[PDB]
């Protein structure tokens, strides 16, 4: 057996690592919302995100079962729906109105915060045209998403397979704010062997101020490591690295509109999180 001390890839702890305990879960326990904001909790939304239309993020879709945190997308259509921190009863997505309705999800997200680790997640994506989703935000710095799965894709297999990692900036100095390129300064599609939604697996990703590295059940996967010199061109665009940022952690499950939409038939689903373990360098 793996020492659970240890990331699953670096059994021999050649990276010094030491548990940081206020990012950490095993999630035996009933959540600890002194660790973790269940999104909307006491009116509390991390962002303003209330949710990605149609589905909105409830305070029922989020607790630990089993050992695992619960990221639940439910078909609730009798669920009260709230407007948009903005007034609106729907996004506008390519130039369409999409109204909340019908589903719920959630979102669970660290009250602490921390910059660089190696981050292990052990999950099993909800098993419908939903995401599962690991990712961070920083105020008004940026995001990484560590992964975006869609692990019940009816058409797509590839998708089923995957993680969308995406690095955003948040920050309207930057040349490539999202609200200026409309898009992420970095993407790539992480292709797994495995269904995401099959089993339960360990992500882990090595996030430093020069790299960040993707492991899948303790193994690197070398054709999707990051390098700072590569993303600034050897710093002549260092505008491009936009990582080196205190970050939250999110879990989340939001319906994507024009991906999929899952039918009440698919429901409910979970989005399963087995433990999240982020270490730091001694
Ligand atoms: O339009 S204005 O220029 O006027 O600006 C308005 C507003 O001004 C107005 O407010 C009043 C209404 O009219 C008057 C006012 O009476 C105007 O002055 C500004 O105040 C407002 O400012 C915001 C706040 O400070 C900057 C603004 O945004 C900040 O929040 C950011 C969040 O919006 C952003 O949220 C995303 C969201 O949840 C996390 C973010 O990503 C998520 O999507 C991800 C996706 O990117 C990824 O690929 O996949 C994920 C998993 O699937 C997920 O889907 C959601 O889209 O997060 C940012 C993080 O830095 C900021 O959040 S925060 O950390 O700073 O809290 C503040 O709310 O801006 C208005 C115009 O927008």
């Amino acid at each position: 057996e793996p020492n659970p001390a240890y990331p699953l890839s670096d059994q021999s702890n050649e990276g010094d690592w030491v548990l940081n305990t206020e990012m950490s879960d095993e999630f035996e326990l009933p959540l600890d919302e002194d660790k973790w904001l269940i999104q909307g909790r006491n009116n509390e939304y991390q962002s303003r995100f209330i949710g990605r239309a149609p589905s909105q993020f409830s305070v029922n879709n989020a607790y630990t079962e089993s050992g695992k945190l619960k990221i639940v997308t439910k078909w609730e259509p009798d669920y009260d729906f709230r407007l948009k921190f903005n007034g609106d009863d729907h996004d506008v997505v390519n130039g369409e109105k999409i109204y909340f309705e019908n589903i719920t999800t959630a979102a669970v997200i660290s009250k602490k915060q921390f910059r660089y680790g190696y981050m292990e997640i052990k999950c099993k994506s909800a098993n419908a045209p939903i995401t599962s989703s690991f990712w961070t935000t920083g105020k008004n710095t940026s995001e990484m998403d560590m992964f975006e799965m869609f692990g019940g894709h009816k058409t797509n297999d590839s998708w089923r397979k995957r993680l969308k990692f995406n690095i955003i900036s948040w920050d309207p100095n930057n040349p490539n704010y999202f609200n200026k390129i409309n898009g992420p300064v970095f993407t790539q599609n992480i292709q797994v062997g495995n269904n995401t939604a099959g089993d339960f697996h360990v992500y882990g990703f090595d996030w430093t101020a020069d790299y960040i590295k993707v492991y899948y059940d303790g193994v690197l996967l070398p054709e999707y490591t990051i390098l700072k010199s590569e993303l600034t061109n050897n710093n002549t665009n260092p505008d491009k690295w936009v990582t080196d940022s205190d970050y939250w952690i999110w879990f989340d499950s939001e319906t994507f509109p024009w991906l999929g939409i899952p039918k009440e038939e698919d429901l409910p689903a979970e989005y399963q999180i087995e433990y999240l373990r982020v270490w730091q360098k001694n």
